[PDB]
């Protein structure tokens, strides 16, 4: 039984929050938090994948009250402590610049979260989704394809799957296929967990592989800067002839427009055996095995 909407918008849980540290190291481009909330006083309960409310407080230019905007769960089941007593997020605070202005405008909601200080009450709602779901064998092969926050999701995968106090906490699934994550960002000091995405991929090689895409630090074959896509294609046979076992499950998170490059490049290896991706593509998602979630 998945948990979905135990708190919805006219009557969240009040958390609070215990942690906001920067996940950007010097030298990188923009701000993402990771922050961790105390969920004990309620009920709130959720699984890897999901995705979980958080209501700004303010009223919007129409004097209106903020509507909750929706965040990828970062942290597995049990919190990042394994304790089942948090929830955490990856939140990048929304920067841009208006039309002929010059100046930087700051999204409310992630502007909001990412200085938020630890002992704050937060407004949370969910959790919802069941898209972006893990399946319970752990024999499945599982491809992530990432870009900036869109690693959220596949952290809460790659815990579970590889962290030593996940697996003693999960006698049910002991991870033993295979994991590939191809993660995008523009600079190393911008690619989110490095550290312990490559402490998991030194302990265990045989089941979990780790690419990067840093297009300010790479460049593709024709020149370009490296983005995902390019290192999709790189490596498209192989990604293709993995998506062909009945048990392999491809996650897409990130970057709204990632899915077309990705696309192109997988085509371009199934139709060498006469497959065409798109259709292909079709069967994957209606049988649960194609997950995509982008902003
Ligand atoms: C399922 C789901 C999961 C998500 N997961 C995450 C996550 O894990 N981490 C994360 O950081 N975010 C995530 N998001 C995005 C998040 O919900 C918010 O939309 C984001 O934080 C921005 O909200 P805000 O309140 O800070 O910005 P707002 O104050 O709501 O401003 C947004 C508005 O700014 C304008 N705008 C935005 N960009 C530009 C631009 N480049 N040029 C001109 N105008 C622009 C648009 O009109 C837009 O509607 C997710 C969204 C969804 C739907």
């Amino acid at each position: 039984d998945v948990p979905v909407n135990l708190y919805r918008p006219n009557a969240p849980f009040i958390g609070k929050v215990i942690s906001n540290e920067p996940l950007v190291k010097e030298g990188g481009i923009g701000i993402v938090q990771h922050i961790k909330f105390d969920l004990t006083g309620g009920n709130l309960k959720y699984i890897e994948g999901q995705s979980i409310g958080i209501i700004p407080p303010g009223v919007d230019k129409n004097g209106k009250p903020e509507k909750l905007r929706l965040y990828s769960i970062a942290s597995t089941r049990h919190g990042d402590d394994v304790d089942d007593k948090t929830i955490s997020l990856c939140v990048r605070q929304l920067e841009y610049k208006h039309p002929e202005s010059g100046e930087t405008v700051y999204g409310v909601c992630s502007t909001y979260l990412t200085h938020i200080e630890p002992g704050s009450e937060v407004k949370i709602t969910g959790p919802v989704g069941k898209e972006m779901l893990l399946p319970d064998d752990p024999e499945a092969n599982v491809i992530m394809l990432a870009t900036g926050t869109g690693i959220a999701p596949m952290r809460t995968y790659l815990w579970r799957m590889f962290k030593d106090a996940e697996r003693a906490a999960n006698p049910e699934y002991q991870f033993k296929g295979f994991s590939w994550l191809v993660f995008g960002v523009p600079t190393t000091p911008n690619i989110l967990y490095k550290e312990e995405l490559e402490e998991i991929q030194q302990k265990y090689p045989d089941n979990f592989r780790l690419t990067y895409a840093i297009s300010r630090e790479q460049k593709n074959p024709q020149g370009g800067r490296m983005y995902i896509q390019d290192r999709v294609a790189e490596h498209a046979d192989q990604l293709w002839q993995l998506i062909k076992n009945q048990k392999t499950h491809t996650y897409i998170c990130g970057l709204r427009g990632m899915e077309e490059g990705i696309d192109a490049a997988l085509s371009a290896a199934a139709a060498k055996e006469g497959v065409t991706w798109s259709d292909y593509q079709k069967d994957l998602k209606k049988a649960g095995r194609w997950h995509v979630e982008t902003w």
